């Protein structure tokens, strides 16, 4: 049972235990807030009791110390960890405008401007980790969260790994990636190209309204992916298209690093907002000159 109020030792904190967020894995997701500076944050709480195998332990631990090194305006923000005799807990910034998976879900295919200022700070959360050698490996609407201002942060860094050497090709992935490119699925190594295929996905998604290779069966997805099966719609503009076409390729040393990215005709080419309003929850923006 998780306690009503949560303490850490080591830097003298009392968080108090608020709303419900979502359950992912083992954790449960619940909005906690300090006794003292009277701030509320995003608290990731795991049960010892399903980390007794050590295997599973050691996720967390490497979950943790590579979430802890993030610094960036595009990467949800680390304040700390603890535990306790039956809890992992972990203190990470609150944003609370959710994720783009909930945008996804009431607005469905957005507004092309609107993907172009997401994609955007999703490519440079994106380049900050590849930068410090982070491959998140699970990309998704899902974890792409907004915080007041509808500023992109990467969090779930759960199926996140460290690249210890220049070149080299990560073997395993233990995880179940939702956007999981070509060469995981075929189990030939792979590296940062899993990043941009996500991005790559990610993109579709927001501008069709449903995901590249969503099929009934999970394991038919899987054979999409491996035959690169998919169509984009021709109402879709044919340079938005072609940065889709470059980022979902099977060969990974074919996709656009995450720092070729903004350099695409799809970016500097057409408008990006430099803010989105609030209305856009709901209503899709019109972003004209002036009001009549
Ligand atoms: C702490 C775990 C990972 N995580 C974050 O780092 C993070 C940061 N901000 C947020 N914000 C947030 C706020 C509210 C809501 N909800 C409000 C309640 N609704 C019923 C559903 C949506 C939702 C989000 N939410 C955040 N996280 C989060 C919270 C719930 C579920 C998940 C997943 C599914 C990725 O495990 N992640
Ligand atoms: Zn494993």
């Amino acid at each position: 049972e998780i306690p009503e109020v949560l303490v850490d030792p080591r830097s003298r904190r009392r968080y108090v235990r608020g709303r419900f967020l979502g359950k992912g894995g083992f954790a449960k997701c619940f909005e906690i807030s300090d006794a003292d500076t009277k701030e509320v944050f995003a608290g990731k709480i795991v049960p010892k009791s399903l980390l007794l195998k050590p295997h599973q332990r050691e996720k967390m631990s490497m979950e943790i110390s590579i979430h802890r090194s993030l610094a960036h305006q595009h990467v949800v923000g680390f304040h700390g960890f603890f535990e306790d005799n039956d809890f992992v807990f972990v203190v990470l910034e609150l944003c609370r405008r959710r994720s783009l998976l909930e945008l996804h879900k009431r607005r469905k295919a957005l507004t092309e401007p609107e993907a172009r200022y997401y994609l955007r700070q999703i490519v440079l959360g994106c380049q900050y980790l590849h930068r410090n050698r982070v491959i998140h490996r699970d990309l998704k609407l899902g974890n792409l969260f907004l915080n007041e201002d509808l500023e992109v942060k990467i969090g779930d860094f759960g199926l996140a790994t460290k690249v210890e050497y220049d070149g080299e090709r990560k073997k395993v992935l233990c995880g179940t990636p939702n956007y999981i490119a070509p060469e995981v699925l075929s189990k030939k190594g792979h590296s940062f190209e899993v990043d941009v295929w996500s991005i790559g996905c990610i993109m579709y998604t927001l501008l069709v309204g449903k995901p590249p290779f969503e099929t009934s069966c999970l394991k038919e997805t899987y054979l999409r992916i491996k035959k690169n099966e998919y169509s984009i719609p021709k109402h879709i503009n044919p340079v938005a298209a072609s940065l889709i076409q470059k980022m979902l390729q099977t060969d990974p040393t074919a996709r656009p690093t995450i720092n070729e990215l903004l350099n695409d005709e799809f970016f500097t080419s057409g408008y990006i907002p430099a803010r989105l309003p609030i209305t856009c929850l709901t209503i899709p923006p019109r972003f004209s000159i002036a009001p009549s």
